[PDB]
This record gives structure tokens, sequence and C-alpha cells, in this order.
């Protein structure tokens, strides 16, 4: 069963301290219930995944399970450097009430064969079997492996594969990898700043930061892209780039936390090594996010 | 004013000893037309133009007009690391009946400041007043510069600016850069392999080297998108994609060179340092290209 | 007090199923005390430090102080993704007999404003506030921040920074570093196969994965340095070359690891995701290790 | 037969209107003769070849030969992103009284293959048989081809290969093309800010920027090399530094122009699309480098 719809990444939410604010985690997954998504990718780049231990991970997705009461698709990212700990994160993923579980590529020693890549997803598919699994593409990985070979590849030794969160500007393996086998993947666009474009090329779902604040935007979106509405689909696009500019700015996880204050969610500052946001830059970003005028 | 549909980039066609056969820029020219291409980008990358010493240069310039007898918009690049060349070719190009003159960035002395890339290209474009002038924007020239930014620098001093060529898969900066002073400026889309993409994020036009021969294919293309046919364009793209493989595989110049050869027209190899492709590699490719079944 | 001659980087060593095989850290910590080494860099980049859990690493620290019985300078790289485990394993090694205490750059969200790298150095500094400490600068974070002026900023703020492990080609940035505060700080060379460029500017110390398995040969070079026998400088640099291209040719860590058979010592394979050596290739490894004749 | 000593790369004067200034050249030439360098690399990076058209540089080359009278090792840089350019500086330079003739590694299209760089130098080389040939390795290339392979392959197609002009800061791949052949080649080392470490690493010459207006301090650097006076080369390297930061806040080219007014040589500003200096920048530039203390 492949994804639909927008897929929120949700933030992590931080007390003051840079402890994890559990109940808030509650107040998110309320808004995107309300909001029309239909799913949320947990614990990725950002929901600050990898600035948490091992057991803040565990407790996190533990609470978007209890959260979410069965109304969003959940997909938990249970990348790390260390394979000790992805492997950790894999067992414990398999005892939730998830839809299936996600790795991104390792950033530091590099994957530069397709074989190599291949055997770090299977092992970590296989410590959740029952689940699903989608390998994370990310540019910020640095990786120079292409997705079409190794979904090929990866679709030979992983048997719970369910495709790849794409989150790179390169449309044409996009649209390479949607035809793999048949178009037996699922392979959620991750760029939500392109989504005329991953709508164009075949998306049939999108997995994106911005969905957790402006999804009722995206949604008005799509609908005038289906309705042949291309006066629509650019005015959309005007806000839609009104509030990348203030990611851009002031730093894409930072910016968007703040966001979520308009929706009156406090998930607290990023953790270090990302740099929060002063007063003067909060307020600055609150109110270029109201300017851009789709609330 | 704004340029519309496919614009082709074409070879430069170059005799066993790689001297300009000139004579087969007459055919090149006949069948674009004949194929409804509406323009020609003259001796860009495809064209290899920075591999044409400036006498070379100007003929092919001039040739190009005399073939084409008024039928294609016709717009040439002026590029060169030289200044000094860069300029004696624009002072001829604004000798002859065509639309435009343009620039690639410098890739060497790579310009990383706003106002350097500007004062470069008003340079330029200066030497050839009375003709509209394109910056020619290339992720193979590896510059850092925002595009936007620079699109609107570079219209407070260039008054014959008529907008960018932009190779990029940027498309969020394609966006912004169409918005640009209410959208007054022309930027022809330049990713044939993202053709969806650029349509869905408004382009009007696109220039690539496949038009040179597989125009049709994307006429079709474009119709079915205008259609809202969605099916329609995957089905096109399913073409696009296996013609770009041999690109990829042999070289975008060498074998979009070898291409030519299904219309009938030999356009010699590449010029050194490009290789040119063996007799059993021109022949796979061939084959290649005619079991993409877009002929 | 600084660093002095040669310190290794040592191998975790794995048993055949991964887990860590502690009482192999007694072998190679008796080996490197035998050959002339003054320490040990623990879990850096070769001790694969990011593949263990905090667990693991905690182990990990506390075996190499009491295999190393006040022997060796100890420094241990305490470098994280996630600032949690950082602090984490800071606030383990601050109980622990070492000299001090390390991170590298964060290498996902790679911070990009010295005050920004400052801030996450000081967070782990003060977790471990009575050992020394050093950044670990390595170009494999993939930041574009200037050595000099971190070690200036971090100078401000850091109160127990000793220095800075230098793992760069940059030579020229080295020199500046040495430079800072009138020469105050440590900065441990870090480029094995650069040795006579890091002697000629200025190093005092070098930090190194093949000062595992070749100390002799390297403190043979530093001899022939001092006593200005240039011949015999390259003689020794042969033998380093040979070393370094069987790094280069199966994978720094697999063939490190390999290369300690060549001492008894059975280190096990790399850690997933890098690429453990078929019996082939180490078969090859080693055979091309006795032909560089250094043992 | 090889290099020795300091090989300047001069600086191609221009006039207030960019055009060349060639009476100057004879200016820069006997202040190279009487500060002891050895040579001149005529038409590189810091001469600007690129900027020069195919008429210019015939003209500035010319000049060089009259200027220099005999006393200088004369290398012609005929590298241009034309071959067609290329062959003809190539075959201009076979009827001078030169050293040898050199191309650095074309920029835009970027050979990714040893073969295919050989067969553009072997072109290059061809055309100026009678004269010594060096590569010019640049990291401003961009390319990624190993430069021992590829003066190993160059070696058996290129009859008249002298070596390479190595401007990189990879000293391990420096040492070993030192080695190709048993030392047969002649490798002059590129990189002024790194010039203890070249010379540690084998150098016989020094090729660079610098050396046109502070010969003397490397004159003496080298001499406490030598002698293994470590802290006299260090003392040197203090004021070595000191020229290399103006470089770095001003432009090596630009900034290196105005120091040659410190000899009492106008050599007028860069070529766009380099930028200029401000009169207010040209004064802090002569500023500082009177500073540092090398005059």
């Amino acid at each position: 069963n492949k994804l639909s719809g927008l897929i929120a990444a949700p933030h992590t939410p931080f007390a003051a301290d840079g402890s994890v604010n559990y109940p808030v985690i509650d107040d998110i997954a309320k808004h995107l219930i309300a909001t029309g998504v239909t799913g949320a990718y947990v614990l990725g780049t950002t929901g600050e995944g990898i600035h948490c231990s091992v057991e803040e991970r565990k407790k996190v997705a533990e609470r978007w399970v209890t959260a979410s009461q069965g109304q969003l698709d959940l997909i938990i990212h249970t990348g790390a450097l260390s394979i000790a700990d992805t492997l950790e994160l894999a067992r414990h993923a398999e005892t939730l009430d998830i839809k299936a579980t996600s790795v991104i590529g390792p950033c530091f020693f590099k994957p530069s064969h397709v074989d190599d890549l291949v055997e770090y997803c299977r092992l970590a598919a296989a410590s959740a079997p029952s689940k699903g699994f989608y390998y994370y593409h990310s540019t910020m990985s640095g990786l120079s492996i292409d997705m079409e070979k190794f979904l090929q590849a990866a679709g030979k030794v992983i048997p719970n594969l369910s495709g790849m969160k794409f989150n790179s500007p390169d449309m044409y393996e996009f649209q390479r990898c949607l035809r793999v086998e048949g178009g037996k993947y699922d392979i959620p666009f991750g760029v939500d700043e392109f989504i005329p474009a991953g709508l164009a090329c075949g998306a049939l779902s999108a997995v994106g930061s911005t969905y957790n604040y402006a999804a009722p935007l995206y949604l008005e979106l799509i609908e005038k892209f289906n309705q042949g509405d291309h006066q629509g689909v650019a005015d959309c696009m005007d806000k839609v780039i009104a509030i990348i500019r203030v990611l851009v700015e002031y730093g894409g996880v930072a910016a968007g936390k703040v966001a979520m204050q308009l929706h009156g969610i406090d998930v607290g500052a990023p953790r270090r090594p990302l740099r929060p946001l002063t007063a003067e830059q909060k307020a600055d970003a609150l109110a270029k996010f109201k300017a851009a005028n789709f609330l």
C-alpha cells in the first residue's frame, strides 16, 4: 500500500533545557490529523533524529504511536552512524504499530558502491522485518550512488523494501526510480518547493517539513494542479516561495520550528550544533511567515 | 518578444580532419525548420562554441543566418574565457540579423559576487547593443551566485537584458527567476530530461540538444502536458529517458552528434578534448537510439 | 604539556560477529608501547568510534586505560552526531585517567560559521573540564571553516583547549594554526604520508593510523630528517608510499586492520557500512604490505 | 635540463583601457633577472593568459623573448579551451627561442579519463615538437585524474614530455610524480605558501606568483632549509604568511599586480571577469605588503 497525499516530517520538541518535551508530540500529532496530513516521517532530518540518543529515539517513536491513535501512517527513521545503534532502534521499531522503518545514507564513511549501500540497508531492514522499509535518499549525505541502480539491487535482497524517500532535485533520477520493477516501489517526493515538478513527474505523495504548518496551502496547490488551473498553481507557489525564503535566511530546522508557533505549538529550539534564533530573529521570521499569507 | 516552443542547441559539424564543415550547417537548419523547432541557440555547449577559434565562430554564426532564411530565432553564444575574444565576437554578432547574443559564466576564474558577474555580462551585452541578451546559466560553470539576485542586479544596468537560459536542476531558483520584475524576463528552460518539471514550473520555451533529433517526441509531450494528460506525458518520458541513457553512457555531445545520422546528417566527431566514439560505440549508440522508439 | 613523537590512532577490534573484542585492546596497547609510540588517539576515525554505541565506547575507553598502564598519552574522541551522546561520553571520559578528550566536526548538519562550531566544542569540552581538549579537524567532515579563525575564537571561551588534531593537506592553514596565541596550542599533524611536509612546517608530533604497524619506519624517517640526510628521508618515503598504495586500493580502515596481522594481532573486520575484504583481497594486501619492506 | 631555483609566473601588464602594455614586460623581465629568478612561466594563471586573445598571446610571448635576452628559462603556456587556439599558439611558440610549452587542464568539458587528458596534451606538444613540454596541473581545473597515472601514460606517447608544473596541495601525489620513470621528469612545485613542504618532499624548483616581488625572501628561506635551520625557515614563513594573507583578502592576481608597485612597476588591473581593486583597497594592500617586512 503506497503512501498518498502529504506526509509531514515532524519536529522533535525540546524543552528550554534541551530535553525532549514528550507531551508536545501529542500537540503536533493532533495538528497534523486536523489539517489533512496522512502520515508522519518521524526522527528524520526535520525531526533531528540524529540529535537524539538511542533511548530518546525509542521514547519519541513510542509517543508518536500513542499520540496518533491510528490516524497517521508512521515511518520511523532508524538511521545512525553506528550500525549498533541502528539495529537496536530497528529492533525496537519492530515492536511498534507503525507502517515502516527507514535509514538515511551514512554520511561520514560514505558508501561509494551500490552493493555496500545495499548491505547496510539490508541489515537495518532485516531487524524490522515485519514492517515496510524506505531508503532515505538525501543530498545531505553526499553519496554518488545512482538511486535507480540502488533500487534495482536492493529489490533483489531486501524482501520488505517499500521504496525510497526522495530528497534530491534530480527529477530525471526520480522518474527512473518510479519506473523500477514495473512501478512496484513507493517513491514519496521530498522537495516541498519543487512540488509542481514532483506532481508533473508522477509523484503520488510528498514528504516534507513545511506540511507541518502549511498543509492547507499545498492541498490547494494540488487541487489546482489536478483541475488544470495553471495560474492557481503559480499563485500558490508565490506563497510557497515566500515560506522557503524564511527557511533559507534563518535555517530550515530553526525557522520551521518557530513556524509551529503559528499554530500554538512551542517545539523549542533546535539542538546543537544547530544554531538557535535570537528573540529578534524569531520575531522577524514569524512576521515574514505571516506576510507570506498562507495561514 | 519571448521565445516559444522548442529551441534547438545545434551541433557544430566538423570534417574528418576536425575543420568546420560549413555546408552541413545548411542541412541542420533545414531539418530544424522542417520539424517545428522555432529557434537555434548557436555555439553554446552542444555547439562546442568554446572549441572553435574566434574566426571560426564568426563564420559559423554567419552560416546560420544564411542557412535559416529568417525562419529561426537565432541566439549567438559569444562567451569565451578572454574578454577580448568575447567582445570581438559580440561586435561581429551586432552586424548580423539575429535575435540576441549570450554569454555563459566564466568557468576558470569563477565570479563569486553578483556584481562581478553582472559587470562581465554588461560588457558583453554593450558590444551588441541592438540585439537582445541572454545570460547562459549552466551548472557546468560551477558558480555559486544566485540567479534571482543576478537577474535583479543585471536588470538595473543592462538595458538590452532579455533574460536567462536556465541549465540547472534548481526548480526553486527557476521559479524565482520567472517572477523577477513582475515577470519581465525570458527564462528558456535548458534541462531536456526535466521538461515536465520545467513546464509545470512555468516554462514558456525549452532550449536543448535533444530537440535536434527528437523534436516531434517533445512536441507531443508538450501537447499532452497542456491537455493535463498525465499518463500521456509519462508515456512520452519513457522515450525521453531512453534517449538520455545513451547520452549518459557515451557522452552528451558525442552521442548527440551520432544521433544526427538518424536524420541523414553527418556532423562529425566532437573536437578534442572531448573523446570520439569508436565504430563499435557509434553502432551501439545508434541501435539504442532506435530502440528508444522516438523516430 | 604538548604531545611528542608518534601517536597511534588505534583500531577497535571486532570479533567474528562484529561485537567488540575487548581483550585484543590489550594486545594493541602492548604493541604500541613496545614500538616507541607515545600515545593513542582512541575511538577516532581509524578506531571507528562513530561505529560503536555509547556503551561500547565507554567500555573501549576504560579498556585503553587499563591496557596502557600509564605508558601512553590517551586522548578519547567523544564526538557523535548527537549532543546527548557526546556529552554522556564526555562525562564518562572525565572519570578516566586520560590526557584529553576530542570531538570531530559534525558532518551532517555542517557548521558553517566559526561561532557555531565553537559552541558545539565548548559544550563537549565543558563536560570533561579537568582534561585537555583537542578539536579534531578532518576534511572528511566537509566543513568550510578556517581553522586559524576557529582556534582564535575557541581559545577565548574554552579554558581547557589544548589545540587541534590536523587531518588536512592545507599546510598553509597548518602553519597559521601553529602560530595562534604565540604558539600556545598543540597541533598534532594527522596526514601520515605528508610527514616530511609536516616536519618541515613545524610539527612536533604526528597522529596517524599507520603508526599502529609501521612506527619504526617513521621513527627512522624522523631521525634521517633531523640528521640532514635528505636521501634517507626519500628512501623511507618509498616505503611509506608503498603502504599508502595498499590503503588506497583496499580502504584505509579495512587494509590497516589487515596490516595488524603482520604483528600477530587480529582486530577483525571493519563494521558496516565499511566493506570487509575477501580472503583473496586480504592475502593480496598482506603480500603488498610485505613487499613494501618496512617490517 | 631540469629547472632550478625560483621561476616567476609573471603578470601580463595592461594599460588603463585594458590593452596589453607591452613595454612594461621589459621592466618585469629586468626585475626578475636582477633578483636571481632563473625563469619565467609565461601566460599562465598569474599572467592571465586565458584572458588574452591568440594574437595578444603571440605578441606577449615574443616580447618575453626579446626582453629576457637569454637570461631566463622561458616556458610559454599555450593552453586554451579551443584546440584550434592551442595549436596555433603552439605552432607560434615553436618559432621562438624558448625552453618549453605547457597546457593547463581544460576546465569546462573536464577530461575524466587518463587517456583523454593524454591525447589533448599529445596534440599540444606535437605542435611545438622541438621544445620541452610541461603539463600544468592545477586544482583550478577541477579534474579528478591522478597525476602519477597521467605522467606514466603521457611518457609513452609524448616524446618531448619534460614533466609537470604542480599546483596542488596533494604532497603524496607530488612525491609519486617525482618518482615516475626513475625520476626522469621535472616537477616544479607551484604552491608558494607550501614551499617548506615542497622542498622537504623533493622539489628542485618552485614556480609561483610571489617570486615576482618577494624573491629574496624565498631565496633566504631556501638557504635556511638547505642548511637544516628549522627556525630560520619558520622565521621566513612568518613573512610568507603575511604576504599570502593579502592575496586571500583581495584576490591573488589583483593583489599581486598591486605588489609590483613595490618595485616601481605598474602592471595595471586584472582583466574582467576578475574584479579590480579600488583606490582605497590598493592603498590598504600596499600597506599590508609593507608591514609584512619582506622588502
